[PDB]
């Protein structure tokens, strides 16, 4: 499949080189998979994602987002439009109030919800969980997504927006997962990211054209953006049948695009969330 003028984070995600506007794609597209996008919620009514979104649980008293950051990450992992794998089965989590503010223990909670209510859901490909959150450092909110994945879930979360070495951020720094860092359209690292060894890949943060709430769209930026990519394409993979929830962090790294970003301080991985569909 070919989904021309998309975009410019799902045409890199299917590309070598930067600079082209078409996304190139297997049609089964993430069908069979399922992914949790652990955020302010998710509008499910949003038309973008045709029926395929649930909110399934809220800490807060209620469950919509009203915040629209959870509702656009949602939208890279799966909408019709703007997504990566545009036939998954979104699940909404909500640890995040709407000004985007959670307390730990409350993802932490959201976290393990995903490990025991994906028994609840059907998935025969494959499930995937997308954070997009994160701040210090702390061994239980590590511990948690550590939990998640080791109960067969592939975790994919933001390293982070300071522009430092996330190994000081959660959870980020937790080892076992699939920590995502930024880039932008000419293949630079966003200026923001975090970085250093606790990275696995990159994929496309600066510009991110996605879903907001009402109905809408808009252009964002941050790790945040770059997380759901690289969680859709897991999706995406798992359906396709190249790879597992356990194996799929390593299955994208072998598979990425080697050396092609600039500014990867030394010692940080340069690789590119890649799909290998066109070459
Ligand atoms: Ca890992």
């Amino acid at each position: 499949a070919a989904q021309t003028n998309a975009p410019w984070g799902l045409a890199r995600i299917s590309s070598t080189s930067p600079g082209t506007s078409t996304y190139y794609y297997d049609e089964s597209a993430g069908q069979g998979s399922c992914v949790y996008v652990i955020d302010t919620g998710i509008e499910a009514s949003h038309p973008e994602f045709e029926g395929r979104a649930q909110m399934v649980k809220t800490y807060y008293y209620s469950s919509r987002d009203g915040n629209g950051h959870g509702t656009h990450c949602a939208g890279t992992v799966g909408s019709r439009t703007y997504g990566v794998a545009k036939k998954t089965q979104l699940f909404g989590v909500k640890v995040l109030d709407d000004n985007g503010s959670g307390q730990y223990s409350t993802i932490i909670a959201g976290m393990d919800f995903v490990a025991s209510d994906k028994n609840n859901r059907n998935c025969p490909k494959g499930v995937v969980a997308s954070l997009s959150l994160g701040g210090g450092y702390s061994s239980s909110v590590n511990s948690a997504a550590a939990r998640l994945q080791s109960s067969g879930v592939m975790v994919a979360v933001a390293a982070g927006n300071n522009n430092a070495d996330a190994r000081n951020y959660s959870p980020a720094s937790e080892p076992s997962v699939c920590t995502v860092g930024a880039s932008d359209r000419y293949d630079r690292r966003s200026s923001f990211s975090n970085y250093g060894s606790v990275l696995d890949i990159f994929g496309p943060g600066t510009d991110i054209l996605s879903t907001w709430i009402g109905g809408s769209t808009r252009s964002i930026s941050g790790t945040s953006m770059a997380t759901p990519h690289v969680a859709g394409l897991a999706a995406y993979l798992m359906t396709l049948g190249k790879t597992t929830a356990a194996s799929a962090c390593r299955y994208i790294a072998d598979t990425a695009n080697k050396g092609d970003l600039s500014n990867i301080p030394f010692g940080t991985v340069n690789l590119l969330a890649y799909n290998n569909y066109q070459a």
